[PDB]
């Protein structure tokens, strides 16, 4: 089930990472090499994960992508992907992001979890999920492509660490008891108006559903959820386009609001 070299994956995540790291474009890494498989892709976005893990960064936490049907839509993608995020992903609440570190970003209104106990697959099922949830935590995600005009297939995708470069946490952060993660509304505001709205049940379901996916997606390579995982659980609805001197402000029902703004 894997077609590169050990070779091509240390090469191919430098170049990937680089992009990233220096704010431009690449060509989808299937061009090149387009017999590259799902395996592929993950040993790709893993090795840039211990890339910047031997320079220090910590990481702080895993996303789900592509896991709503508004999402699905806007991507052309319908197959679920997760990556990684690094410690300089994350923004305050409120906070200012420079775009000129990024080439061509969007948000996502998303919930997001941390856990306090480890999670395994296979087999995980929403049940599993549960108790496992120490609280919930108001997300916005800033995605942007490494590939040019933020068109892709999922496995290029997924060697890029599913499009990840900045989130933002914010609003109330409460016990998973108290807040309705199917029935959340979610309202995102730029510019002062509305832009989009959707509810957590966009996300398979059920927000938690993306976590028990994501527990079955590691265990294909051996890995878990450890407790005490921050997890971004997918974002609710199409993500939007934002460009210095924007401001956004994402309304989560019952828990408040997540705000920045781009220079
Ligand atoms: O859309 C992309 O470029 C991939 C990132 C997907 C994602 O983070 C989400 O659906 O919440
Ligand atoms: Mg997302």
């Amino acid at each position: 089930n894997r077609t590169l070299t050990r070779e091509q994956v240390l090469a191919l995540a430098e170049h990937i990472e680089n992009a990233e790291l220096n704010v431009h474009d690449i060509g989808k890494v299937t061009n090149d090499f387009p017999e590259m498989t799902f395996a592929d892709a993950y040993d790709v976005q893993w090795e840039i994960r211990r890339r910047k893990e031997a320079r220090g960064n910590k990481i702080v936490g895993l996303k789900m992508g592509l896991t709503s049907w508004a999402k699905m839509a806007q991507m052309g993608v319908e197959t679920p992907i997760y990556g990684f995020l690094a410690d300089y992903f994350s923004v305050p609440d409120g906070g200012v992001v420079d775009c000129s570190k990024l080439i061509h970003p969007k948000i996502e209104a998303e919930i997001s979890v941390v856990t306090k106990a480890p999670l395994h697959g296979p087999g995980c099922h929403l049940g599993d999920v549960i108790a496992a949830i120490d609280y919930v935590i108001p997300t916005v995600e800033v995605i942007d492509s490494r590939y040019e005009n933020f068109k892709f297939d999922p496995i290029s995708v997924v060697a890029d660490n599913a499009s990840s470069t900045r989130f933002i946490t914010g609003g109330r952060m409460a016990s998973l008891e108290e807040v309705d993660l199917r029935t959340l509304g979610v309202v995102m505001e730029k510019n002062g108006e509305v832009v989009e709205l959707g509810a957590g049940a966009a996300v398979l379901g059920h927000p938690l559903s993306s976590v028990a996916m994501l527990a079955n997606l590691l265990a294909e390579r051996g890995e878990h959820i450890p407790a005490g995982t921050f997890i971004m659980t997918g974002g609710i609805t199409a993500a939007v386009p934002v460009a210095p001197g924007d401001n956004i402000t994402v309304r989560y029902q019952g828990l408040g609001s997540v705000s920045a703004r781009f220079i």
